[PDB]
DNA sequence: TGGAGTACAAGTGTGAGGAAAAGTAGTTGGGACGAAAGCAGTTGAA
């Protein structure tokens, strides 16, 4: 259930986001020529946006002059399946050279259909195992107000090797 | 009182997946104790 300080990492998971971000350079770039008549692949998609640093998500004033007239034209289903389609052709070749469950993946998120399956889960590394399992029960004490029982599960887990900073201050 | 079609399992090739700790990929940090004198041949113009 809570967040685990591990730096985990498994080539499924390199792969479909890798899968997923090469796909969105080509749809942004076929966005702006519709829109224009009308190479790590993941470096070059945050060139878009400014990383927020102080907080999660970069929250705006908004009396100000931030503000916009509301387009009018909208989307349809004809434009959107057109706009979404040469860029469907060119991935489908290198979607035969990745996994097919990761390819099973970019299948189903491009219909909506988020992953269910939570990437902490089906790591099985048996030091993750312990770390997921002692993380849940950190905070399950610190939920409960055991104090003693949650000194004990927090001095352990600090001593296993690769955990964060997460665990670290937070519940000082 | 033999044959026509046919699902359940015994049984056989193709690649595709899984993992880690080593190495290498771009930014930023950082490296470079001296304001002395009367005097003389040349040399100023008268």
């Amino acid at each position: 259930m809570f967040e685990v300080p591990i730096t985990l990492t498994n080539r499924k998971f390199a792969q479909r986001r890798k899968l997923k971000y090469q796909y969105i350079n080509y749809i942004s770039r076929r966005f702006d020529r519709i829109s224009k008549k009308s190479s790590d692949e993941e470096r070059k998609f945050w060139k878009k946006y400014e990383k927020p640093e102080k907080s999660f998500e970069i929250w705006r004033t908004v009396s100000s002059q931030n503000k916009q007239p509301i387009n009018k034209q909208k989307m349809t289903y004809h434009n959107f399946k057109k706009i979404e389609k040469i860029p469907l052709r060119k991935m489908e070749i290198p979607l035969l050279h990745c996994t097919k469950e990761n390819k099973l993946y970019f299948q189903s998120i491009s219909r909506g259909l988020e992953p269910l399956k939570t990437s902490t889960s089906e790591v099985r590394n048996y030091r993750t195992r312990h770390i997921v399992t002692l993380t849940d029960l950190l905070h399950l004490n610190v939920s409960r107000h055991n104090w003693s029982l949650a000194y004990k599960i927090f001095a352990t887990l600090i001593r296993i090797p690769g955990v964060q900073i997460k665990s670290l201050w937070g519940i000082g």
